[PDB]
């Protein structure tokens, strides 16, 4: 019957943050969706947004699973203190600007959910933002080193409202978003990397 | 017969800086209150706002008790060595700036104080802010991770002007601030999170 | 027979800087002083002023003394290995940007001297400032969790021009500069928090 | 029998990231190429441009290998654990902004590659980026404190397309990539230094 | 029988980052001198201006030394590894960018030398950048804390082009380059502080 305090200690002895959590000969399987809080400045001569963002992000890890049969079943986690996907957005153009406490949950079988609000800029097609239809602008995130059959990453199926927790205070409205797994091969590279590539459909109130 | 010293290497040798304290299976119970320092940047156009704040934070950590009977009864602790709730401004859209040395100070019982004076951009109603009745700017902050049942957030209705600590020097002046404790199920996810919502009614000066 | 090596070895060995240096019943006693450097950017508009000074700054850690009768009498150290008043300028907008090297000299009667040049822009009075009779900031600076019980604090003077050291290719010119000492009471806490209150009347240049 | 957990361990335990892997008394021979991803801001004026690239550095540490018959021959390794080239953009005019993980990849033979993704403002000839044959703006880089007989650096043959990465959403486009090698001896120093310069050839895009 | 890693290993153990190492009581004689790189954003206005330079910064230290017999006699070595002079410069208004590896070369007779290519806002006389005989800013760089018996700073007289390093793209040229040593005794203190001023004499070109 062990409580927070050590089930935080088992998991600093057992966990290597350096070490992708593979089974076997299995790609960890990365969930990765979007849930966009605000769009703070947009600008179609230059093609360039600010967006915040929640990323939620899990993946299973089991060299953390503890027994749970009499203690807490789900903790708060530093990262620093776990393994983390090394995700990037392609079209990014500012590093992220992580706004939140960079804690992950991490739950008794061993299952981790890390979802930061970040803040970040992007490069995309801002075309139109001011008209009816709109813009569309489409990012793209996956893991940076880790090819496909290290790293595999999907949308999540969770569907929440799109602008469910969109800023009803932002000069800008959410049409639609929708999201699209892709497996590409670069010519720089032999193997192929995992992406999810996000639309956002947005335009400017009126 | 302990000094200042002993009371810090003690606190060392039972924090657990990573460890939430809950007492039984209770949440743990922590008090935010806003007392506003500034008014900087105000934009109607983005709704945009830049505030200067205290967050006087308040909680109960018993692991950080000691016997005051014979040494002092209170000390500065920089938080680094003690537990601190990883709240969170939802509405924020810039990292808090922290103007303040980052010390807490703890008293011999355990009880814990945290005042940080703080600068962040947020996203709010700034509509209205240049009439009389002025803008109202609602700032949303609780715990990013931890649910109801681990921590709990109420305002302190500590009475006092409030623009006491407000600078005569602000372009802006305050109407009145207003603080309520919510608690609210997000689609994300399955427990509930709460939160203090501070409600700032203020306007530009004649 | 020492040298700066062992002193410094020492130093870091029995300063405690998470441990404010009080002895017997009585507070640190804190000496401040600004020499102004330049102003970069004032803004009357928005009462905002862009200030680089000298914050010359003294107390005593009896504890860190040593027999220097046969080794160095002073020796730098690296702010970080020693314990330093937790001071903080009340209607500073903007965290200090230390310009200079943090290092501290340290006596070996335990006094201690730290000076460094900081940028950092303050919310005060600039009303007047293209007048004859120019504007008056004044910048408040004080322990931010220590109060009069357990940290001092005092103006120093020298008897040197206020611009001894002021940028001759400044666009303003400092007209003069006097520092109080005070005690203030916050309804936010029982005890009282001493500052010191430096006040700067400059005016562009003709 | 090996796992990564092994291996991270023991590349982390046998790294000397302080220390230049010099085989021999031969150089570290370091690959480096750029693959521009975006041409940010630009200002003829000023001649100065805000690009973003991924720098594709190569180099080998034979302390590092290890056999893989039994176990992965491949690992993410964070750059904090390894030695790296200290590389530096002559004519940068700000620390380069990196926008990806710092984690390099280690193959079991001791092959090194680490590309991260970087902004970074630049001095160069921004000269015509309106007119047809557009600006070439020269990007200088090489071992900052490694001499020839230290580091020697060489461009890989990127003989690919040279906007196969570039964003069709910037204002620019490219025309034309091209890279050589230079060893060079300034007077404040006795050794020379070897660098690579990537000709970017590109211009600001009609409507 | 020694290699590189040797080497290190012993600058690891013998070098003490926070000693200055004097020999007997001696000041450490410190070389400085700048190279221009670039003039970036010149503002006659506000006597404003962005440089960007090589700080060429040379020493002894032997209790760096080894016998270079049968091993390398020079080494890249990072600075947290090295004591370093505590330089500052006066007039500088923003922290040192500092743009390239921070690593020192130390040769195996003690011998260091450390040039970083920094980026930093000066404040200094700009009129007459417009003009024929153009502007000149001088820029003072000397010890922070460590006085003319610790440490002395004197200019390097070398016959090199003073744009050999100077960038043919930079709106601006360089007409002319001195330098001079002093020695001042601020008020504040009672010993003296050497101090090197690079005075530079460019303008806009054409
Ligand atoms: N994520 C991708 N896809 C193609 C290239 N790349 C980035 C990448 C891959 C490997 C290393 Cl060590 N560094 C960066
Ligand atoms: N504080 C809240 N309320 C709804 C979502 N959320 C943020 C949150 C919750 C759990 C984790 Cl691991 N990360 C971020
Ligand atoms: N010195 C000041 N200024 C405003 C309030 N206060 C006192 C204070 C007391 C305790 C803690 Cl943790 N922080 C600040
Ligand atoms: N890469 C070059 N070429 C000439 C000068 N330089 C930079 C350099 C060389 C040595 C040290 Cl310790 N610091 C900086
Ligand atoms: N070099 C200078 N410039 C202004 C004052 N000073 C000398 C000095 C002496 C002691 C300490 Cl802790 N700091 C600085």
């Amino acid at each position: 019957a062990a409580d927070r305090a050590d089930i935080l200690y088992n998991i600093r002895q057992t966990s290597r943050p350096d070490v992708i959590p593979t089974q076997r000969d299995r790609p960890v399987a990365v969930s990765v969706s979007l849930k966009f809080i605000n769009i703070l400045e947009v600008n179609e001569i230059t093609n360039e947004v600010d967006v915040v963002f929640w990323q939620r992000t899990t993946w299973s890890d089991r060299t953390l699973a503890w027994d749970s049969s009499h203690s807490p079943d789900q903790v708060s986690v530093p990262i620093s203190s776990l393994w983390v996907p090394d995700l990037a957005a392609y079209n990014a153009i500012s590093k992220p600007e992580v706004l939140t406490p960079q804690l992950a949950r991490v739950v008794s079988d061993g299952e981790v959910l890390y979802m930061p609000s970040i803040r970040q800029r992007f490069s995309c097609d801002v075309s139109g933002v001011d008209t009816e239809s709109g813009a569309t602008c489409r990012i793209k995130i996956g893991s940076w080193t880790h090819h496909s059959r290290e790293i595999s990453v999907d949308p999540t199926t969770e569907n929440s409202d799109d602008s469910e927790y969109f800023s009803q205070y932002s000069r800008f409205e959410i049409l639609d978003v929708t999201q699209k797994k892709n497996s590409v091969t670069y010519s720089c590279c032999p193997e192929a990397y995992e992406d999810v590539e996000v639309s956002l459909n947005f335009r400017k109130k009126g």
